[PDB]
C-alpha cells in the first residue's frame, strides 16, 4: 500500500527544530522541499506553537491528519494545492512567532488558526464562486451563492477531524471543542476574498480612530479574520524570484478557468482569466496589491511592528511589477 509507507516515514521522523527548517522566516520557500518535508515543517509547527502537549495530539493521530490534508487538495491544479496551504500554515507560523502575534492569542485561537490555514483550500477545484454559480453548481444551490468554496472546504476540514485515526481534536473537553469549531468555521470563511471586502473597512476605521481593541470579542474576531486574509495573500510578499514563480501558478489557474468559461458559457473572460490578454498581468498585479494588499499589511504592521516584512515585501514587489507595467 503507497498511502501506508507514506505515513510510516513521517511516523519515524525525527522532526528537525524550526531554527533548521527555516520556517520563523516571513521570506520561507517551499519549492525546495519534498511532499515529506513539508509535512515535518508541520509537524514543527504544531510542536513550536505548544499545541501537541497541550491537547494530548497523538503523534502518529497528527501524522495522519497532515498527511489526509495534503491528499484533499488537488494536486493538479495549479495554485490552489497543497504547497499553498502549507505556505498560509507556515505564513500564519511566521506572524505569531517572528511577526509577535502569539501572546495576543489565545490558545483555542492559535489551534484554530493553524488547523484553519492548513484546511482553508481543501478540495479546490480551481475554479472561483462566480464560476460555480454561473454553472449552476449543485455546492453553489447547497450555499445560497454565499461563499460557496469557503463553505465547502469547511465541510471537508470537518470531515477530515472526525475521519477515524486522524481526530486530532479528541483529547480536548466538550467547551473547547465547541469554541474551537467556531473559530476554525470562521477562520476558513474570511478567507473568501469578498468577506475580506465587506469587513476590511470597519477594521481600517477602528485603527485609523484609535478604537482597536483586542480584548472586545468582536474586534478579535475581525482581527482573525483579517489575519487570515494576509496568510492567504502572502505570495505577493515573497521575494521576487519567488513572488514570480506563484503568480505564474495562479495565472494558469486563472488562464484555465477563462477557457471554461468559453466553452460553458460562451462569453469572454474577464482580463484576469483571459489568457489572450496576458499583456493586462503587469497592470493587474500592481491593482490588486494597490487596492486589496498593501492596506491590510499596513494595517497589520500597525496592529504588529514585527509584522513589517510583510509590508516591506509587498511594496518591493509592487515596484517590481509597475517597472513591468510601464
Ligand atoms: C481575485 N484575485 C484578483 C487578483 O488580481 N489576484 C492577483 C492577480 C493579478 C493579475 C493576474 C493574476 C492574479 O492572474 C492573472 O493575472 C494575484 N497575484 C498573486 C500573486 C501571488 C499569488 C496569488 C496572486 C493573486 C490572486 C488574486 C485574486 O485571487
Ligand atoms: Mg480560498
Ligand atoms: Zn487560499
Amino acid at each position: 500500500e503507497e498511502e501506508t509507507r507514506e505515513l510510516q516515514s513521517l511516523a519515524a521522523a525525527v522532526v528537525p527544530s524550526a531554527q533548521t527548517l527555516k520556517i520563523t522566516d516571513f521570506s520561507f520557500s517551499d519549492f525546495e522541499l519534498s511532499d515529506l518535508e513539508t509535512a515535518l515543517c508541520t509537524i514543527r509547527m504544531f510542536t513550536d506553537l505548544n499545541l501537541v502537549q497541550n491537547f494530548q495530539m497523538k503523534h502518529e493521530v497528527l501524522c495522519r491528519w497532515i498527511l489526509s490534508v495534503k491528499k484533499n487538495y488537488r494536486k493538479n491544479v495549479a495554485y490552489h494545492n497543497w504547497r499553498h496551504a502549507f505556505n498560509t500554515a507556515q505564513c500564519m507560523f511566521a506572524a505569531l512567532k517572528a511577526g509577535k502575534i502569539q501572546n495576543k492569542l489565545t490558545d483555542l485561537e492559535i489551534l484554530a488558526l493553524l488547523i484553519a490555514a492548513l484546511s482553508h483550500d481543501l478540495d479546490h477545484p480551481g475554479v472561483s464562486n462566480q464560476f460555480l454559480i454561473n454553472t449552476n453548481s449543485e455546492l453553489a444551490l447547497m450555499y445560497n451563492d454565499e461563499s460557496v468554496l469557503e463553505h465547502h472546504h469547511f465541510d471537508q476540514c470537518l470531515m477530515i477531524l472526525n475521519s477515524p485515526g486522524n481526530q486530532i481534536l479528541s483529547g480536548l473537553s466538550i467547551e473547547e471543542y465547541k469554541t474551537t469549531l467556531k473559530i476554525i468555521k470562521q477562520a476558513i470563511l474570511a478567507t473568501d476574498l469578498a468577506l475580506y471586502i465587506k469587513r476590511r473597512g470597519e477594521f481600517f476605521e477602528l485603527i485609523r480612530k484609535n478604537q482597536f481593541n483586542l480584548e472586545d470579542p468582536h474586534q478579535k474576531e475581525l482581527f482573525l479574520a483579517m489575519l487570515m486574509t494576509a496568510c492567504d495573500l502572502s505570495a505577493i510578499t515573497k521575494p521576487w524570484p519567488i513572488q514570480q514563480r506563484i503568480a505564474e501558478l495562479v495565472a494558469t489557474e486563472f488562464f484555465d478557468q477563462g477557457d471554461r468559461e468559453r466553452k460553458e458559457l460562451n462569453i469572454e473572460p474577464t482580463d484576469l482569466m483571459n489568457r489572450e490578454k496576458k499583456n493586462k498581468i503587469p497592470s493587474m498585479q500592481v491593482g490588486f496589491i494597490d487596492a486589496i494588499c498593501l492596506q491590510l499589511y499596513e494595517a497589520l504592521t500597525h496592529v504588529s511592528e514585527d509584522c513589517f516584512p510583510l509590508l516591506d515585501g509587498c511594496r518591493k514587489n509592487r515596484q517590481k511589477w509597475q517597472a513591468l507595467a510601464e
